C-alpha cells in the first residue's frame, strides 16, 4: 500500500495496538503494509527511528493541550496539559513506554520552548518552571506505565492478601486509575503553588 | 556453577546489567551460570518469572528504607521512602523497567500492608493515603525511567535548539537528575499537606 510517512505512522499505530511494544518488529510492519524488508528498510531504517517517530506523531495527533489558553493561569494549564498528555499516553498499547524512548524532537522545540517560557511568565524562574513541568511529566509517566504494564503482565500470568492492600488493589482498579491520577496532580499543582507563593521565604 | 536461588538471582542481576532489560534472555542467563538451557529452566521457568524475582529482590536487598522510624512523621517517611527507592531503583540497568512488570508479591505483603496502615495512623484515609503512596511511587518510577531511557536511547542514536529548552537540557543534565527529583518530592509532600490538613473545608 502507501507507504508516504503518514500511512506508515498509521501503520504502525495500528501494529503496536496489535502487539505492542516489545511484539511490534519491523517485519510485522512490512508484512501489514504489503511489502517486502528491504522496500520497508528504505523507508523506516530500524525500530528505534519508528518507535522516536511515533512518540511524536502520537502527540502531534491526540494531545490537544500542548498550549495554554489565552489568559489561563499556570495551574490550570498544567491540570489541562497533564489530562491531556495522560489520554494520549493511555490511547496506545505501551504509549508510556513508545513516549520514554526520547526528549523533545526537533518537530517539538517550538512547543515546549513555548510551555518553559510561559511558567517563566507566570513567576517561575527557568529552573523552577522545569522543575514543575518535569514532576508533572514524571507523575503522569508513572501513573500510566503502572497502569499499561498490568495490563501486559496479566497477558503473562494470574494474581491471602492483607485487608488494607485488599482494598487498595479494590480501590486502585474501581476506575482506570484516573482518581488517584487526579488527585496527585491537585497535590502536586498546590506544592509547586505554596513554593512560588513563598519567594525568599522559609516555607 | 551453584543454581540455588540467591545465586540465580546473583547472576541475573549482574547479567541486567550487561545487557539491559530488552537484551536479557534465559539463553545468556544459562551461559553465564555454566549450564544448558534445560538445566536452567527447572529453576527459571521463562524471562517473566525472572523479571518479577527481580523486581522484588532488588527491594529486598537493596530499599533499606520500606518502613518508618519509631516516632517518624509521615512526612518524612514519605521523603525517606522516595529517596530509597529511588537509589534502589538507579540501581541496575532499566530497573525502573524491571520494578514496573508487577504489583506487590506475596513476600511484600507485610511491608506494603504496614505503610498503608501507617498513612491510616497519621490521619489519612486508606484511599488518600493510597493516594499519597501512589502518586509519590509513579512520580519517583517516571522520574527514574526519564533518565534510564535517556541512558539508552544514547547507544541507538545522538542528538539548532531554542534557549530555553537549550538551557532546561543543560539543567536538567548537571546531576543525574536529583536536583528535580527532590524539588518535584517537596512539592507533593507539601501538596498532600495542606489536603490532609484541610478536613472538610474547601481548599
Ligand atoms: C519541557 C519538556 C517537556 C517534555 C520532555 O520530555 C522534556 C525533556 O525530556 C527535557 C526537557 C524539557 C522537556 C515532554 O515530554 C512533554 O510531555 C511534551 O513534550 C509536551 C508536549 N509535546 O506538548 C508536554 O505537554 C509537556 N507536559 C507533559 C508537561 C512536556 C514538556
Ligand atoms: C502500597 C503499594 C506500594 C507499591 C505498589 O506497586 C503498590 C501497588 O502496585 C498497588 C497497591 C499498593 C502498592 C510499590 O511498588 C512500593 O514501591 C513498594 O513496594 C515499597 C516497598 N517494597 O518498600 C515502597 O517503598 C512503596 N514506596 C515507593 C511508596 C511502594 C508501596
Ligand atoms: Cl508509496
Ligand atoms: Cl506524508
Ligand atoms: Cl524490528
Ligand atoms: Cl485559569
Ligand atoms: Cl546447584
Ligand atoms: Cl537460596
Ligand atoms: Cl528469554
Ligand atoms: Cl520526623
Ligand atoms: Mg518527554
Ligand atoms: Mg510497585
Amino acid at each position: 500500500s502507501r507507504l508516504n510517512r503518514e500511512s506508515v505512522i498509521d501503520a504502525a499505530l495500528e501494529l503496536l495496538n496489535e502487539t505492542g511494544i516489545d511484539g511490534l518488529t519491523t517485519r510485522k510492519l512490512a508484512q501489514k503494509l504489503g511489502i517486502e524488508q528491504p522496500t520497508l528498510y528504505w523507508h523506516v531504517k530500524n525500530k528505534r527511528a519508528l518507535l522516536d517517530a511515533l512518540a511524536v506523531e502520537i502527540l502531534a495527533r491526540h494531545h490537544d493541550y500542548s498550549l495554554p489558553a489565552a489568559g489561563e493561569s499556570w495551574q490550570s494549564f498544567l491540570r489541562n496539559n497533564a489530562m491531556s498528555f495522560r489520554r494520549a499516553l493511555l490511547r496506545y498499547r505501551d504509549g508510556a513506554k513508545v513516549h520514554l524512548g526520547a526528549r523533545p524532537d526537533e518537530k517539538q522545540y517550538d512547543t515546549v520552548e513555548t510551555q518553559l517560557r510561559f511558567m517563566t511568565e507566570n513567576g517561575f524562574s527557568l529552573r523552577d518552571g522545569l522543575y514543575a513541568i518535569s514532576a508533572v511529566s514524571h507523575f503522569t509517566l508513572g501513573a500510566v506505565l503502572e497502569q499499561q504494564e498490568h495490563t501486559a503482565a496479566l497477558t503473562d500470568r494470574p494474581a491471602n492478601l492483607p485487608p488494607l492492600l485488599r482494598e487498595a488493589l479494590q480501590i486502585m482498579d474501581s476506575d482506570d486509575g484516573e482518581q488517584a491520577f487526579l488527585h496527585g496532580l491537585e497535590s502536586l499543582i498546590r506544592g509547586f503553588e505554596v513554593q512560588l507563593t513563598a519567594l525568599l521565604q522559609i516555607v
